[PDB]
């Protein structure tokens, strides 16, 4: 009869909009629930093939699909009342270009309300079997250590901290549940590496993984947002580059282009960003998936909207001393 019990905390400004999204399928809004699944295959899908069809046996096998019942059972609950959402605050903290979609749903009144940092929620895993509530508590520690919540979480929204728990598990894996140093962060992904595979028992694959990602920080930074607003002076200018560069390509005078000297040379890999905690101090994290499965830069949708790549690195790094915390690569 296991039990795990944990309190987050939000580090940045959450979001949780799942309701939205009916009606608007631009505003992706991962749960908890949502988001640990995620993260369970990003851990176990380091160690199958490109072998999907048993990933999604071990996936349904633990939480559960429309012909099967999970083996664990997640109970989050808010401790936090919403906020009514400040306007103001965009032009304010230097935060107006990643989270553009959110201002706009403001001004809209599409929302009014919002978790702001601080904002508890508690979550408990329950599970019979031991296996299960292993790997469910390896998913939420990837989950707040990696991870985000809620509507533009690859931005910066929705970054989370466990502030009190209760893992037995953790206790046993030789784990932590923060970070006093980068070296303690460096171990700790490794060691997740590790224990993952045996748990499970027993060439790059399609989907996103953990170990074959790149885990980049920096900072300190004074507070929280003064990173963030690092993030959005960054993106502004990547924005602006792309803008101009995009219109050259789709709209301006028509060229032959060239096979690149390497193969996949141009497919750049996704980049999500948000905000760790390390020894007490806020950093910038940054995360590149490289898988071989395609991702366009292009879609059919406004340019502010479309995912930020592994090419902006660069505009992060070129500008404050950035440190590598995972090399997969
Ligand atoms: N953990 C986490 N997963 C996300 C977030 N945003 C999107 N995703 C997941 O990653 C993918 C990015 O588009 C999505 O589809 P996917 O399930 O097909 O991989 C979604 O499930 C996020 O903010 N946090």
């Amino acid at each position: 009869m296991f039990i795990e019990e944990f309190e987050i905390e939000s580090i940045t400004s959450t979001h949780l909009l799942e309701v939205l999204t009916r009606e608007y399928p631009e505003v992706r809004s991962p749960s908890i629930k949502g988001a640990m699944r995620w993260w369970f295959r990003a851990l176990a899908g380091s160690y199958f093939g490109d072998d999907a069809q048993k990933l999604k046996e071990i996936e349904n096998q633990v939480f559960g699909s429309t012909k099967e019942r999970s083996r664990v059972k997640i109970s989050v609950t808010p401790l936090s009342s919403p906020k009514r959402l400040n306007l103001k605050e965009f032009k304010d903290k230097n935060v107006g270009y990643i989270w553009f979609s959110i201002n706009l749903l403001g001004k809209r009144g599409t929302i009014t309300h919002y978790y702001p940092p601080g904002s508890r929620f508690r979550v408990v895993l329950e599970s019979p079997s031991e296996r299960v509530i292993k790997l469910a508590t390896l998913s939420l520690w990837a989950l707040v250590s990696l991870g985000s919540v809620g509507f533009r979480s690859r931005r910066g929204t929705g970054s989370m901290k466990i502030v009190r728990a209760s893992s037995e598990v953790l206790e046993d894996l030789g784990l932590t549940t923060e970070f006093n140093s980068i070296d303690e962060f460096k171990d700790s992904l490794k060691r997740v590496l590790d224990v993952t595979g045996e748990i499970l028992g027993v060439s790059l694959p399609s989907y996103a993984t953990l170990k074959f990602s790149d885990v980049e920080v920096f900072g300190p930074g004074k507070n929280t947002w003064e990173v963030l607003a690092q993030f959005n002076n960054s993106y502004k200018e990547y924005l602006r580059r792309r803008i101009k560069k995009y219109q050259r390509i789709i709209f301006g005078l028509p060229r032959f282009k060239l096979r690149g000297v390497r193969k996949d040379l141009r497919r750049a890999s996704p980049l999500w960003f948000g905000v760790v905690e390390i020894g007490g101090k806020p950093y910038g994290r940054i995360i590149k998936f490289f898988q071989s499965t395609f991702h366009p830069e292009v879609r059919s949708k406004h340019i502010v909207d479309w995912n930020v790549l592994s090419n902006f690195d660069w505009f992060i790094s070129s500008r404050l001393p950035v440190t590598k915390v995972w090399g997969g690569w």
